[PDB]
């Protein structure tokens, strides 16, 4: 079912509001479908058929299946997403008091849209790093409920408010989170070590530092007439994180499958865990022999990167290009653009629109305008053929996200047929 | 005779199209040559004086001579090119029909002079990917004879046109191909498919995707009062692959040389076959035993990384610095930026600069005004040592470019010294 | 069929780079047809069935086909052209030597399109005025070798190239034609000297002054996907030239036929050369007894003034009438201008209309916007009634123009008929 499938994926939204969570979430199911997770740091003994999983900064997720066949003869069919979106994250010394309120001054972490974050029923989460006991530790926290709102102004204080004027982040952005009584201090650490207790029943010495991410307690829904829409914050890309996983999961054959999901790449995805790091290869090395193995295995492999399209607005058409409009429930769209800003070529593309007509799923092509500017990122780190995909979709970066209800299903389909296909070269 | 070489280079730009002709048109010389293709899914057993290439996605190319000494004792002398230059390409959905025409709708690849482009006869060749007998499969094709135009707009309907537009690539630069009767439809595929049984004898079950270049037909030809010229498309960056071809086909001594011409330069060459993928590094390796030996060898390594060069030109000599103004037949140009823009630095400068003094073939110094804006990038991914040098140049990005008809027989010749020589540490 | 006479066009321009050489052509043609040559200093006598030609300033042609009834009773047929066509003309004291190079110091002629002259293999061609044995005489040259190129700069050293900028005349025009040795003199009348030797084995005691200009060697051709096109440069009007001539040279029946190609059409007419000098009313009045014959000849004539005019551009489609958008291969085109820009009027158009009609040729209609910004010059001169009509093209005043390929055959039909029709309105 569709029905399931969608529910499936507010659940699993529901449950990651930030990157930390996304993983523990994936992680969570894979280990309850059997999948053992190993530690970077230990020497790993992997055989033909197991179900393997590890992380990285507790933010990024590789998941394996290893086939009967070895991947030095067979490759690799590795689905990639990513499981950070932009937001806002709580500043280090965070305590701004104004006006009789406690506000908690914010970064923006990615290429978020502004506006829609205001007026919205704000909670926090994200990691906490403590000291209990002389030893040093981390946990995740969520506070669950509606802790925090950035408001508008009113308009009749703002007149010309509809005419645009540029949001600036420093000034306009920090969330309102409480009142402060007269004399009362605030103390943003306090406040967490509180919901450590409440959490998980811990106790800190000493709160250090944190990774906290605002999110709307607004869960994702189903909307429109016939229900053809899902909404949602964070569906670029925990819509194709959710999907990779539940085709890894439900896949059929005996390939050597892998789901890669990292952090950072609404930032470039340079870090220590990031696809633009080492993370991915050094996993996939560790399944092969020394030597030209993994050159060999990689020219055998094909990355299918998926990743929200634009599917066509009606309300500003203009910006697609009249014959590359892909329409939401239409299926996949393949994302070309032969300056490297997707990695797709006649070969990928060609497999990918090949699949897709093998299951019965409809497939769309996507060009932006030639007016207007982790695929190519990890084919250049581990050299391997890619196509880059992505369900249409709209007011990406919002705080709410907007998927055609049907596309998910298309979405797991075709990616359970790649990751059951025994032939690539 | 520099006329033979001009006429070798003239040959090659007419066969050479896109990246992938490029490609298959150095192929067939190496082989001519006696080398053998290597495939890199296979394991390889390579040996002294063998001559060997291999190539990825068919439109990268590394041509490897082992010596008699190995690598790691004496290192690699590589010389590095580019097989993309910046052009236009068809869209995947490209048809569009307007106005009793058709026309294909077209990305800008890489940094192209739009103006150029228009009022010429331009064909189109390239990638087409499709499935013959239920087997997915490549070919190449070059439609050679002038099927398009982009006019320009007369003069009298844009009467300040030599005042400067903003030309706009979503707009302007549709070449029209046809025109179409009343109720005719269009379908490129199909042209496609006509095309690969005119071609190749193959009738397609479909075509799928595929990777086209317009270009000129106007061969490239000498110019001038005296013949000091040569002009043509593709110059920036054939003259290199032509150039480092034909030094590696007449290389006196025994070193290990290299010739790596990749794909995607153009564009930040960050795909799973540029100079920012790990191409180049897993082919290295391959030659070499596990452990330090690679990166021992790299270190006794140098790359002269080739592509062109602007010469000053007397129309606007203001844009170069007027100690630094490179002439066209005045000989190789070592460029220099200490930005890392290039990654030239004294010794390498002066290694081949000292090269050009034993071979008899003058050289230049290049740097940018100080007020103006694949060498760093190889440098950065293998390790090694880099001169960037180039031969003057042009109209860089234009459809048609201009060299000196005398400097690709100087930069063979230096090319030739880099190749044979014994010493660089 | 007609690929001959789209290969004689294709001819007729290859052989005619400046007006000059146009007129030098359409001559060859008429004498081997049986055309007399007459000069204007002397005393004619023709008659009932001569066949003449006159030129002006070598550079202007009338040819003459004289009926069986006299102009007086019952008109005369003309076809108007024009023999030049906007391009870069050698200055007086052209050399111009800089950065190691020798260029020629250029003029504008005409409108103009100044881009589409960059990154062109170009040759030279005119008129040389020189002393040779004590006396004066005039020669044509043309080098017809690509001896020169006005280069584009890089889009790396202009970076909003394509932005657009207000090319400057002075500056950027100039054509490279040679490199020079230091100390090298550089003399263009020695030049000059050398190719008339070479040319016509004269040698001359001094050059004095010449008319010359640059020409694009890549000759005209078809092109299209169905050869639905003609492109090269001076179409505008070499290509009513040659229309006018077959129609001329091939047309039956009885009637007083001209054809008048003048030189200095591009800029305005006004030189004792035409078409608002008096050489056409001078020939004419030759033709006629005294008194009130040319008068009343005038009065029962009409004169098809045919000049290309503009096709819709699909790329620029708004810069049309949606109602007055001509096709390419949709015949000629009946220009109207109520301000007089064209004089076509009710009457001169109908009989055109009426002639296509007849001739099963089809015509088209064509104004300007309303908006927006020859035939009216020679109505003012002389008195004739005038229809304006023209072939439709793109990219006009450019380097290289486009044509349909069927038109042409459509205009030497209707010509043709209109040449061999007995009455006018
Ligand atoms: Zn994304
Ligand atoms: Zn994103
Ligand atoms: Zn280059
Ligand atoms: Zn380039
Ligand atoms: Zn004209
Ligand atoms: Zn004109």
């Amino acid at each position: 079912m569709r029905a399931e499938l969608n529910q499936g994926l507010i659940d699993f939204l529901k449950a990651s509001p930030t990157p930390f969570h996304a993983t523990a979430s994936l992680a969570r199911r894979l280990e309850a479908a059997g999948y053992r997770r190993l530690d970077e740091r230990d020497a790993w003994h992997t055989e033909t058929g197991g179900r393997y999983y590890v992380t990285r900064n507790d933010s990024s997720l590789i998941a394996i299946r290893l086939g009967r066949r070895s991947p030095l003869e067979s490759g690799f069919r590795l689905v990639g997403a990513h499981t950070d979106s932009p937001c806002l994250r709580v500043k280090p010394n965070p305590e701004i008091a104004r006006n009789g309120f406690l506000q908690l001054g914010v970064e923006v972490y990615g290429g978020a849209l502004f506006a829609p974050w205001f007026d919205r029923d704000l909670s926090l989460a994200g990691r906490v790093t403590f000291r209990a006991n002389g030893k040093l530790e981390s946990r995740l926290v969520d506070f669950r409920k509606a802790i925090a709102v950035i408001p508008n102004l009113a308009i009749h204080l703002n007149r010309a408010a509809n005419e645009g004027w540029p949001i600036n982040a420093q000034n306009e952005l920090p969330p309102i989170i409480a009142q402060l009584a007269p004399g009362e201090a605030a103390d943003f650490r306090l406040l967490l070590d509180e919901q450590l207790l409440r959490e998980h029943g811990i106790t800190a010495d000493v709160v250090l530092d944190y990774e906290l991410s605002f999110y709307d307690t607004q869960s994702a829904a189903v909307v429109g007439l016939n229900d053809e829409f899902i909404a949602g914050a964070r569906l670029d890309n925990l819509l194709s994180c959710h999907a990779g996983l539940e085709a890894l999961l439900n896949a059929e054959g005996d390939e050597n499958c892998i789901l890669v999901c990292t952090d950072h790449e609404e930032v470039g995805s340079c870090s220590h865990c990031g696809a633009d790091g080492p993370f991915l290869e050094q996993v996939l090395r560790r399944l092969l022999p020394e030597g030209d193995a993994f050159s060999r295995a990689i020219q055998r492999s094909l990355l299918v990167s998926a990743d929200n399209a634009h599917g066509v607005h009606p309300n500003y058409a203009d910006r697609h290009d009249a014959n590359h409009g892909p329409a939401l429930n239409g299926g996949p769209v393949i994302k070309i653009n032969s300056n490297q800003r997707y990695a797709t070529n006649s070969e990928t593309a060609g497999f990918f629109r090949h699949l897709c007509q093998d299951s019965e799923v409809p497939v769309q092509s996507f060009v932006t305008r030639s007016d207007m500017g982790i695929g190519p990122i990890t084919a250049s780190q581990v050299g391997v053929r890619t196509v880059d995909i992505g369900l249409p979709t709209f007011a990406m970066h919002s705080i709410r996200e907007l998927a055609g209800s049907h596309d998910l299903a298309h979405l797991v389909k075709v990616l359970g047929a790649f990751y059951a296909s025994s032939e690539l070269p």
